[PDB]
């Protein structure tokens, strides 16, 4: 099969590793201590089509590393997570867009626009901001919940999809 290397990018504290063990494992954690070894592989199948998903979290890297350059040059697709309860986490998003362009030396790579904690009560990004902000990246948007786990499928599979059609 197609083995799809996809990294987390984000702001701390807004859950890329959360996203990552609710999909890999199936469960949602309160609390996540990142290693230099948090890569996940599971085998899913995405439009009748097995595949490999190998996510690697960047959870805990600092925000300017050689390990985190590394990181995303293996990455094929890109996941960019804020947070809807954190203003900051959302305007971050650009750093983590130019981040990936400038390690993948290309204006066309794989991403997808992630809005997650969408179960938390403390709303303070809509949902048009961010539709607004993945239309001016032409990149899809996808609102999840890590802890209900609405939308973690669809923002994983989704960026899977963007990539199957690069
Ligand atoms: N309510 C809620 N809490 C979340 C969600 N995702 C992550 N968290 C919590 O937010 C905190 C940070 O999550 P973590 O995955 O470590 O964020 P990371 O540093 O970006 O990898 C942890 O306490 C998680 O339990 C979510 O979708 N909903
Ligand atoms: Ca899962
Ligand atoms: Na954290």
């Amino acid at each position: 099969m197609t083995e799809y290397k996809l990294v987390v990018v984000g702001a701390g504290d807004v859950g890329k590793s959360a996203l990552t063990i609710q999909l890999i494992q199936n469960h949602f954690v309160d609390e996540y201590d990142p290693t230099i070894e948090d890569s996940y592989r599971k085998q899913v199948v995405i439009d009748g089509e097995t595949c490999l998903l190998d996510i690697l979290d960047t959870a805990g890297q600092e925000e300017y590393s050689a390990m985190r350059d590394q990181y995303m040059r293996t990455g094929e697709g890109f996941l960019c997570v804020f947070a809807i309860n954190n203003t900051k986490s959302f305007e971050d998003i650009h750093h983590y867009r130019e981040q990936i362009k400038r390690v993948k030396d290309s204006e066309d790579v794989p991403m997808v626009l992630v809005g997650n904690k969408c179960d938390l009560p403390s709303r303070t990004v809509d949902t048009k901001q961010a539709q607004d902000l993945a239309r001016s990246y032409g990149i899809p948007f996808i609102e999840t919940s890590a802890k209900t786990r609405q939308g973690v499928d669809d923002a994983f599979y989704t960026l899977v999809r963007e990539i199957r059609k690069h």
